[PDB]
């Protein structure tokens, strides 16, 4: 009559509340024991059912009691379900069915609790479903900029199912997949050696390349845990998927480059997957009394031992080199326009190289509001002879 259970679902993602889970609430009496279930009200008790077809489903954000011939139910708090008027006894909570995007975990489907005589205090228990965080970082970046040809370290991370190692008859899950798609203007670095090979870890420890495949898709791919290794990731912990990309000749100061990670694992994903934008950086000058003819290169530095600039003329990457020899010279038509594109933010020096030559460096800024949109570029600051 006054004994109530109260039960806290919640996700084994971010340990979140999760409401529509559905339980049976059953006991057992006789020897050998016979399972019943609630089915119903009546004269104040609940009745109770051997047939499992018609128990009563108790569902996570709701909460029940005894009403006249009939539940009374009201709206729970966010994954909570309180059942009150329970008689003293020894019960178990089932669970029939988990929430929307989220799994059952087999040692959490069946949840003993007892009633105990002359005691009004509510029964506690949790019940973990599984769902799936996926987390995108660049855990090397100073900020989101970056060049052109640069390598930059991604991290892809996923919680692991407290399932992961479940059965059905035939495992619960037989994929399990990270997955990345990017601008065309970003290229994966497809590398399985040296400083930027890729890597795939169980909290610390690094997968075996057998344990797994990587496959490309356009602008885009896959990390495919091996179906017959999935028992063995540790059920809880972390999937991590470490690699690098860079910005390839597609890429300009104009646009964001963008990647988008997730999971594929049968069951669960994340409703909001993790996106990261990395930049990269411009500017540009106009020659004028505009006069053709005029050779630049780009300093690092106010300074005449500082790098010059070198740009790539196939994959348009841009290095620090240390001699005038192999820098990269901006040369000067008609237009009159010079076109640095493809650095990271921060401040440089433009040095005329080939009307009065110039006797100081330009000072130029390289930032998110240097260049410009395809719509609407920056007008080229001047430079006057
Ligand atoms: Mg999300
Ligand atoms: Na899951
Ligand atoms: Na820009």
């Amino acid at each position: 009559n006054d004994g109530s259970l109260h039960v806290k679902k919640v996700g084994t993602a971010e340990n979140e509340g999760l409401n529509g889970a559905e339980f049976v609430i059953s006991k057992s009496e006789g020897s050998p024991g016979t399972v019943k279930y609630i089915q119903g009200v009546k004269d104040g008790l609940y009745t109770w059912t051997t047939d499992k077809e018609q128990a009563k489903r108790f569902i996570t954000g709701k909460s029940y009691e005894i009403g006249e011939n009939d539940f009374t139910e009201a709206e729970n708090g966010t994954g909570e379900l309180t059942v009150k008027n329970l008689e003293v006894g020894s019960y178990i909570l089932e669970e029939v069915k988990a929430p929307n995007n989220a799994e059952l975990i087999e040692n959490q489907t069946k949840t003993p609790f007892t009633i105990e005589a002359n005691n009004q205090t509510p029964v506690e228990k949790t019940v973990k479903n599984d769902t799936s965080k996926v987390d995108k970082t660049t855990p090397s970046l100073d900020g989101k900029d970056v060049a052109i040809g640069e390598k930059i370290k991604y991290q892809i991370s996923v919680n692991i199912p407290l399932g992961i190692a479940d059965k059905e008859g035939a495992n619960k899950y037989v994929k399990f997949n990270l997955v990345d798609k990017h601008d065309a203007a970003l290229t994966f670095d497809n590398v399985t050696s040296g400083e930027y090979a890729y890597a795939l870890y169980d909290g610390d420890t690094v997968i075996a390349p057998e344990n797994y495949q990587v496959t490309e898709q356009a602008n885009g791919f896959t990390v495919a845990v091996n179906p017959a290794y999935i028992p063995t990731l540790t059920p809880g912990g972390t999937l991590k998927f470490v690699y690098f990309m860079h910005l390839n000749e597609k890429a300009d100061p104009t646009k964001g480059f963008k990647n988008e990670a997730n999971v594929d694992n049968g069951h669960t994903d994340d409703q909001t997957p993790p996106t990261v934008e990395v930049v990269t950086g411009g500017k540009r000058f106009i020659k004028v009394d505009a006069l053709a003819g005029a050779s630049f290169v780009v300093r690092d530095q106010n300074s005449d031992t500082a790098n010059y600039l070198k740009i790539d003329e196939t994959t348009k990457a841009a290095t620090w080199v240390k001699t005038k020899a192999e820098a990269t010279t901006f040369t000067t038509t008609a237009d009159g326009l010079v076109d640095i594109t493809g650095l990271k933010y921060g401040t440089y020096y433009l040095e005329e190289t080939v009307y009065v030559l110039l006797t100081n460096r330009i000072e130029f800024v390289v930032n998110e509001q240097s260049y410009g949109t395809t719509e609407n570029l920056v007008s080229p600051e001047k430079v006057p002879n």
